[PDB]
Parts: C-alpha cells; structure tokens; sequence
C-alpha cells in the first residue's frame, strides 16, 4: 500500500491527485491518503475527510482550527489527529506512516512544505515549478544531505521526459543530482508546448493584447497565472530552467517546440539519437498517477489515446521575437547564479501588473529584462540555511525592483 | 568491451550492423566484432575481414573454403580461425569469447542457426520476422530450456517496442516468453506502419496494381519480397504475430495504425493508459545498434532528428477491405496452432507469384484465405525435435496447397 499525503488537497494538482486515487482504489486497493492539508477551505478538506477518512487533518489558518474539529465529529467510526499550521505540516512530513508527499502549493508555503518533506526523506511529488527554478540550487544542496528524499516531478513536461526515462538508469542517480543526464545517457530534451492562445498573433496585434484575451480562451482550464504564463511563453521559460535543474541537461541541449495538439508532451533524445516520448490527451491525472506508482505503473480507467482519431500531430519553432520571455529565461539560466531566482520573482510582478491590466504585452518582458539586468551576481552562500535567506532576499530584491520600475513609468 | 559476431554478414543487416559498428568504434571502442560468417561471397567477407579483423571467419560453402584461406594471407598480423559450413557456424556459437549474434540469414539456415545461438546461451539479434512468426512455439519452448539465452528484436517496430520498456522490469524477463506484457505492465500496442504504395487507391484501382507498382514504395528501398508485404501490408500482417510472440501481448490489444511519415516506430501503452513511443529518421542502424548495446545505450554521430523540420505526423485506420491480408493474419493468429505457419507458408508462395506477374493483387489474400482454410490443427509436439519436424512439416505442406491451388486455377 502506497502512503500519500497531499498538500493543497483542494486545489487543482489536489484534486486531481484525489481523482486518480479513487478511481485507481476502485481497480485494486492501492493507496492510503494518510493526510490532508489546505489553508482554510474547512468545509471542502471536510467533504474531503468524510471519503478518504486520512489519519491526519491539517488546516494552516487557526480561525477554522475549532470548525474543522466539530465538523470532523459528524463522520461515522473516525479520530483523526487534527492539527494546525507550519507546526501541523511539520508533524505530517515526520509521519513515518507516510511515504510520498504531493506538493500542491504555490509560493512560499510550496517550497517550505517541499524543505521539510526533504528533511524527512520522502518522495516529493513536485508540482511547483517556480520553487525550482527559484531556489533549485536549495533544493540540490537540501537533497544531497538528505540522501534518501527523492524529487519526482510532475509538471507534464517534466513527467514527460521522467517517463521516457529507463528506471534501471533512473534507479542509479535521481532528479536534482549532478550527473543525471549522463547516468542516463541523455543528449537532448524536446520541451513541448501548447503554443498559448497568441501562438498566430502578429506583432501588431500582440501590441494590445489583453489579459481577457488570454483568459476567455480556454483550451486547457488552468489557473490565472499559469495561463497569462503560457500566452508569453514564459511557462515554458521556467520550465527551460526547471529541466536544467531537474535534469542536469545544458541549456544548449533543450529545444522548446511548439506542439499545438498537446498529445506528445515532450521527447528526449538519448546519445544514440534514438528519441522517446510520452503521449497522452492533456489530463494532470497522468503525471499525478505517475509521480505516486514510480517505478511502477498501475491500472487505471482512463479514456485510451485513440491516435488515429487525433490524426495530426504537428511541431514547429517558437518565434523569440513574438515570445520574448523565451529568450529572457534561457539568457538567465545560462547566466546561472541567482538569475533564475530574478526572472521568476520579477515575472511574478509582471505577470500579475499585466493579469490587472495595468501593463501591454511587451511591457512584461521590458520589465523583466530590465531587472535581470539590474541584478549583481552575489557569492552563492555554502550554508543551506544561509543560502534559503539568501534566495529569499533576492526574491524580495527582484519583485520590488519590477514593482519600481512600473511606479516609474506610470 | 561488446564481443559481436555478425551471421550473414554481407546482406543488408549485416552491411547496415557493421556500418553502425564502424562508426561508433571511431568515437569510443566499444565493439569488437569476434567473427563473420558468410554463405559464398568470398571476396566481400574478405574485404570485411581486412577492415574489421575478426577471430573468427566462416564461409558456409566448402568449395571455396580454401579461395578463403588463400586472400586471407594477404592481410597483415592476422592469423584468424578459418572455419566452414555447419560445423563453423557451429564452433563459432560455441565460443566463450562471443557474447551477441546478429541473425542476418533468411530461410532455414537463419533459423537452425538461431537455434544453435540460443542453445549457447547467447544474446541473439534477430531481424527475421518469418521465423519468428513460423516457429514462434518452437523458439519460446527453446528459450525456457536455455535461460540466459535471449532474443532482443531487431525489426524496426519491435526494437522501437522493446526500446519503450523500462529495463528495470525488462530484466526480470525476457522476450518471447509467457507474462512478458504482464511483468512490463503493457496494456496494448500502437503496431505502425508506412501505409505503402496503395492506401489512397480504390478497390477498382487494386484489382489491377502489378507488381512494378508495388516495387515503387513511399519511404523505403528494401528488397523486393518485403516491399511486396509492405504493398499488401502482410508484412504489418507477420509483425501483428511478431508483436504477439515477442511480447505476449493479447491480439485484441494489438492496433495497427498508418503513420506514412515512419517517424514513429511504433508505441506502447501502459496499463495507466500512458503511451511511451521511439522516434527517428527512417534508419535501420539505430534498431541493429540497440539489440548490440541494449540495456546501455552508446554515442553515435547520427543525425539528429529535426522535429520542426518533419513538421507533421499523420495517423489513421487501415482499410481491411483495401488490405484483406491484415484481417488473414490476426485470424490466423488468433487460430493459434500452426496457423501462422500456415500464413507465413502460404504467403512466401503468393508474394513471389504476384512479384512475377502470375497472379493479381486480391488473388494473394485469395491463395493465402483457401490455404487457411484447408488447415486442420494438429497436435502440438510436446517434444522439441519432433515441434521443429511439424513446424518444416506444415511449411511445406502450406507451400504446395498455395502452388496447388495456383496451378488448378492457371
Ligand atoms: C497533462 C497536460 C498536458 C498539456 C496540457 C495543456 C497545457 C500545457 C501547458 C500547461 C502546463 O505547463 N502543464 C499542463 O504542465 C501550457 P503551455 O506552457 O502553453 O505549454 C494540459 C495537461
Ligand atoms: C528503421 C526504419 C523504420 C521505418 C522504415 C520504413 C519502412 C517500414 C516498413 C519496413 C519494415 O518492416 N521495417 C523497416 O522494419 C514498411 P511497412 O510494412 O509498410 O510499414 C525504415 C526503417
Ligand atoms: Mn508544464
Ligand atoms: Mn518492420
């Protein structure tokens, strides 16, 4: 029986994480959701709780703490260990009842909740991207103490190239370890992407493009950030970075390419040439699953691909001109230091001045361009605590420097 | 240190595995071919034994064996084992400085000599699917009594198959051996095919194909009883029963699908519903270097495939009705006993009839369907000698009902 616990169970990775166990423990009985925690939707961690009866319950926010507890008594043949805050967290992550941990929390609290999941040795089922690409040299000092903790990635991408990998390699090394790419003998990555919704735009008409824009067109429901992400491209920036990270592959020897279907969710080509990729229809629940059974695969119910009812399946090459953010991300990766931590907190501000409509299209790669190149390269700190203090402070740094560079131009 | 030893070595599997060979060998020394082994070509196996120096020659006909040892004085600080016929094959087999045998024989002799490989207990490249499909029960019977014997396939749709596995559970099993598809958690096969000459002509326009037709294939110069398969497409027919034997995989899971750009190879879908697919440029080198290197992989100087360049790929259903072999082959598969044999028997006689102008395109399906349906089951041998005398037994038996039924309408 397979551990879980999930954090942010009411989001979307939570969701669906949720999703894909129930319908897999319909099949077989194969996962035990040992605890939940959210930030404060008590009334949904409780529908939560009355299904999946987890031994621990955890509610960041003390104002619903005493809720959750009287709701809780309602539930037939059920005491579960019902605790509260970063001290709550704390005790799930040292549970030695729990195996993996899906981490499905955004900003700070996602990379605090991934630290002490690490700390404890576990399997980290790692949605986050931002918190790689912010502090993945954290993250890759925090794993080589902790040698038994494990990052398994899920973000499609990334999930995609870790199935395209043989886990007799994978097996020998993991994510976040120098040398992967070699152990696996990795020359190159295809990185896939939708394309976002101004994929056919002109320049002149991305001059005045909305965030209304974006968001009225849905292909793939996903969150508000996420989506303004994906229409620059810069989703697939940080996810440029995110593979080097995760992957231990050159920025050199990763192509984004535009895959408009989103059936192949992106390739790896081994030192051969030979190349390996991972297809399905555009479902989290794949990569979810997948993060959760490593290195084994387990019966589900899902819809199967019908390839020949896809029929078409096409690529081409970004344009940096109409996707400036793209160019931005691999000059910050190659630059290295604390670049990465620059461009995702100074595209964080600008994400959300342009989400609000306070800022055009090409104003969020200004933006970014200008704090990259305001930022000084500092001595990367020894010390993880240290170094945490030190990504922390450039985050801090970074975000207020876009914010300025705004208030001036307004 | 990778010790090969190359049967057949002037034919098309052969040339294409030394090619490979070469090439890597200048980036790392990786292989040393241990012996070449020839019907009569003299003069090529010479040439071959100037570049690549192996320990071991053999030619198959004795009458000019001593041609042989006359050239091979002309090679400097060379002083090979010179060996004939069966019984060089034979002690070839035999040797302990021999680890994998490339399989580069058509007929009989590919297969008595695949027989010999496995009863050594070697690692055996195998290309020839017609064996694999007419004595499937015979070498998985072979391969149960000879444990460290193994088959890792060469035919390009197989390696790409086999290349989609996790070797972590690869190396519990093996191939051709029953619960393969169960240990490897495979659900189903995406089997792809190039299509052909003849997927847009109508009934009408098939009726009338010739063999001169046929021979003009899309993507592919091969020889002309394949490239009469391909037009047919009982050569997707043979790799249906291939895949089944290879990979124990239901036939009800296995799906034949058209992809004419043959970028993907073909692609497995997992028991979660995930597909792992192989991609590459249309080039025999990279399935013949996997079945040397596998569970590694090693550098090539290959080119890198340009996905944006391919652009687009294409998937559809092929037409029963356009392509009636199809239907015969999973028919005769599903039948089990020696049906294949039967199938593949009768076929060898109607591909060389059609590609002599002695009969049309839908009297192949005809000859193959009548042979089909004049077959009883017998009584699988139990015994190994006796299972191989049957399997030669019902070959020919097959050949003459096809020629039979030839004549009495001719
Ligand atoms: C599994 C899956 C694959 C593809 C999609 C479509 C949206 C792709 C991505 C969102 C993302 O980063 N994922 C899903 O990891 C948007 P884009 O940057 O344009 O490729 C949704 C779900
Ligand atoms: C490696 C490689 C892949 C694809 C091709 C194109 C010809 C595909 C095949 C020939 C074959 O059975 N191979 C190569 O195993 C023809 P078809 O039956 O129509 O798919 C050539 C070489
Ligand atoms: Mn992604
Ligand atoms: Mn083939």
């Amino acid at each position: 029986p397979i551990n879980v616990a999930i954090f942010g169970s009411t989001g979307s990775i939570g969701t669906n994480a949720l999703n894909i166990i129930r319908e897999c423990n319909k099949i077989e009985n194969v996962f035990n959701v040992k605890a939940l925690y959210v930030n404060k939707s008590v009334n949904e961690l409780y529908e939560q709780a009355r299904e999946f009866l987890p031994e621990y319950l955890c509610i960041h926010d003390k104002s619903v703490y005493e809720e959750l507890k009287e709701l809780v008594k309602n539930i037939k043949d059920y005491k579960p260990i019902i605790l509260c805050g970063d001290e709550g967290m704390k005790e799930i992550c040292s549970s030695n009842s729990i195996d993996k941990i899906v981490i499905g929390i955004d900003s700070f609290q996602g990379l605090y909740s991934t630290m002490y999941a690490i700390m404890n040795n576990k399997i980290v089922a790692l949605a986050n991207k931002e918190s790689i690409v912010s502090a993945g040299f954290f993250l890759k000092k925090l794993l080589n103490i902790h040698k038994n903790a494990k990052i398994i990635p899920v973000d499609s991408e990334h999930s995609a190239i870790f199935q395209c990998l043989d886990n007799n390699k994978v097996l020998k090394t993991k994510c976040l370890q120098d040398n992967f790419s070699k152990i696996n003998n990795i020359n190159k990555i295809f990185l896939c992407s939708s394309g976002g919704p101004f994929q056919n735009l002109t320049m002149d008409e991305l001059k005045n493009v909305t965030s209304e824009n974006a968001l009225k067109h849905p292909k793939w429901k996903m969150g508000k950030k996420i989506t303004i992400d994906s229409a620059t491209m810069m989703n697939k920036g940080l996810e440029v970075i995110e593979t080097h990270f995760l992957f231990d592959v050159d920025y050199n020897d990763i192509e984004v390419i535009v895959h408009k279907e989103c059936i192949i969710h992106s390739c790896v080509e081994f030192i051969d040439k030979s190349v390996i990729s991972q297809m399905y229809y555009p479902d989290m629940q794949i990569p979810i699953l997948y993060s959760l059974t490593w290195p084994d695969r387990i019966k589900t119910n899902l819809k199967p691909l019908d390839l020949a009812q896809v029929s078409t399946l096409t690529f081409h090459k970004p344009s940096l001109e109409h996707f400036p953010c793209i160019k931005l991300a691999y000059q910050a990766g190659i630059k290295g230091n604390f670049y990465p931590t620059v461009l995702n907190a100074s595209n964080e501000i600008a994400n959300n001045l342009f989400l609000n409509n306070k800022i055009k299209y090409f104003d969020i790669s200004s933006i970014i361009s200008q704090v990259l190149e305001s930022f000084n390269s500092q001595k990367v700190s020894e010390n993880s605590e240290d170094l945490m203090k030190q990504i922390l402070q450039i985050h801090s740094w970074a975000k207020d420097k876009a914010t300025d560079i705004y208030n001036k131009h307004n």
